């Protein structure tokens, strides 16, 4: 257990990454609030946890909702020393001329200018105590291009952007900032994975990026800050096409 | 004459860095669109430069405007060129309690989702024509923190995103995207703080440093240069010297 | 224990951050080869902790000694698991006038020709057995300058290059490669003031933290990365800051 | 003229990017002292281009050349305003199995070692006249894998770390430092079908034409950059949409 007595925010964390990162920072003893409009996935994950894990209908564009669920943990558990800022929308590689100014805002307020209020309202209670860990999550498109869309990508950059802010900021006061930048989170997925990885012989899942999460946000990182954690398998090291074609012709 | 021939539009191009590469671009030979929301400085600007170098009212913000833009250059000039994305606002180092949801949106909706338009509608007409040049103006601070504010330097991260992204995309059809960071652009009392800021000694970064950069990512000179965000900084980005201020300060 | 079973080679392990990584990656259940030229801090260690921890003298300047560590290693325990390249020597801020070119290749073959012999002999067992961990210490200066000397910033940055060219060519075996990039590892008060993260100060046994993540199965998709252990002092240039506030 | 009374030397500029350099460099009105091991294509080419292009043997791992090359060309010109520093030899993609450490530690003499004796005789004589440019060649495999050889991308990411720190040190004095990381520079089939940007092929003579706008005061502000040359290559991974695609 290797984070007893912590309290822990999770906005988005009814499925996916979320998710998993909430059942691990129980399994390690955090007090966890999800934050998500599933409210359906969100009350079930949270009645099946146990008592240290509660559910709150949270939308990370509206400010009031954001200021409410930090003030309602802060009075509930007295603290927060975990914000997981995890909501967000995704989108595959697409083309510029697919870009609509709407879907462009869109996609911009719920990814990056929620996380700008997800970081605001928890620096907010953090500040005071002298303690406290900020994480959010990027993408490894942030790294290198080609597997997300436009819009999606230059939201994760921002992201990158406002957590090395944060991490200076943030830092005069104890308080750190990361983000983890997973790629390529059924079955006709897991054959393009195998073609497309990297790193042979492992499938990344949902429970490894949780895993990495837990590095960051425990006392194991504790002198880590400004950090954007790719986990990638080397995907965003490499381009293969050069080696590819001298194969190929010989 | 760097650009005999070649048409450009300058996007924030009435003051500034836009306001230096237009003159630039001016006597390398280009043809140039100011696009501006500072309808008197457009307008005289573009009216001292010659025929030439026209000014068009456009908020980067309203997409029927950067159409109008692009549609009515390519009406006149035969085809686009250069997309010289350099509109937005600028912000000093402040706090994440000062940031406030509206003014983050309005940041947004100018420096990042101008520059979103910008690209899409020059896209739109270079891709058919099989060449072209997009630059955008991101800052010193996708490099390096403490030198701007919150909001602007996640807009100036997202700007960098998007040019890497167009890079990929574009280079298909024989098109560069590039970014140009600059560093450092009461005239006096701020030029003093620069000269005890700045790593490279002897040296004060203007406006005409930067419309230099842009001159050369946009020109044949960097014809194979594409997906680079290009620092101006004197090397301010690659130094943090408290370390060596606190060693020479107790020694 | 999140080691138990696995086979550790850490060579520089006789002192600093080496050793701590050695201590921890006992407690965590690991059978560890300790590699160094310190003799006499590297055998005691090894004798202090048990059984599993056994010392092998190796210059890593010399191939024939990485090649007979390696070799003796897994005819000992079976195989290779996590080959922690530590060794190295250190250089704070100086001048390009102070390089002096025999200096520099003593540096560059301690420091960068080392990590080659030891990558190039785990992979040499690890590449049958289609697993494996290849971790390298590099430094904060691999992302800042500022804090180290010109020829030591120089072998670092050919360590993280190194490093990201294995994780391309091993990975195919399935074999990970990772770099840690620590800061600041009378001194307390300088990192106190020069800290950008405060309230915390970096010891040796932060970094072997690290290290662990890396060299685990908490890291299984972790490769190609220099990880930084700095508080964030490589994001920040504090000098406009600082002038600004000065003179207002 | 973009460099008129501008003296420059170009270590390794008897072939390859180095003479395009040289002739850019020519044309443009800078006096260019050749530094190589090429004595036969170095004085043809130095007796091709006039009275201000002289070449001078030079081997970049012997100190005492390279003294001798820097003290001869302020004896006869008066100064040193540009030092490219270009010698080096290449490696193509290899294994970590077919890395030799004498073949390591000879790459690393040329590319490396070679690069810090040319700046810290550059520095010697730009320091007092409080002006001048180094250029380093890097090369694109500083920012991606997979298009070089393990030890020549190690030592490249030296030469990256090295002009990082030069950059700091030699700000102080109005002394730039920067590297230039070109990409591809039969085998243009290979280009085509390999670059990212299409319809273009890169040349010699286009590496000397970004070496000019480091080198000159269009780039009077620019230091501590590594600029890339690769018309995209390095930002992107297409294995993905490539997978995509053939199944839709």
């Amino acid at each position: 257990r290797r984070l007893e007595g912590k309290v822990a925010i999770v906005t988005g964390g009814a499925s996916g990454i979320g998710a998993s990162t909430v059942r691990l920072f129980h399994d390690h003893g955090a007090k966890v609030v999800i934050a998500d409009i599933q409210d359906d996935l969100g009350q079930t994950l949270a009645d099946r946890l146990g008592r240290n894990i509660s559910y709150t209908h949270c939308d990370v564009t509206d400010e009031d909702q954001v200021r409410a669920l930090v003030d309602a943990a802060v009075a509930k558990h007295g603290g927060v020393d975990i914000m997981f800022s995890n909501a967000g929308i995704v989108e595959g590689p697409n083309s510029i001329f697919d870009v609509d100014k709407d879907e462009l805002e869109r996609l911009m307020g719920i990814n990056l200018v929620g996380a700008f209020l997800a970081a605001k309202h928890a620096a907010r209670v953090m500040v005071p105590a002298k303690k406290g860990c900020i994480i959010f999550t990027a993408s490894a498109c942030t790294e290198i291009a080609g597997i997300a869309g436009h819009s999606y990508t230059a939201s994760k950059y921002g992201i990158v952007g406002l957590m090395k802010s944060l991490a200076v900021e943030l830092g005069s006061h104890g308080i750190r900032a990361n983000c983890v930048s997973p790629f390529g989170v059924k079955l006709m997925f897991e054959g393009i994975m195998s073609k497309v990885g990297n790193l042979k012989g492992k499938i990344l899942t949902a429970e490894d990026v949780a895993v990495t999460v837990l590095y960051l946000a425990s006392e194991e990182a504790s002198y880590v800050s400004g950090v954007n954690l790719l986990v990638d398998g080397g995907y965003t090291v490499v381009n293969p096409t050069f080696i590819n074609v001298i194969t190929a012709g010989q």
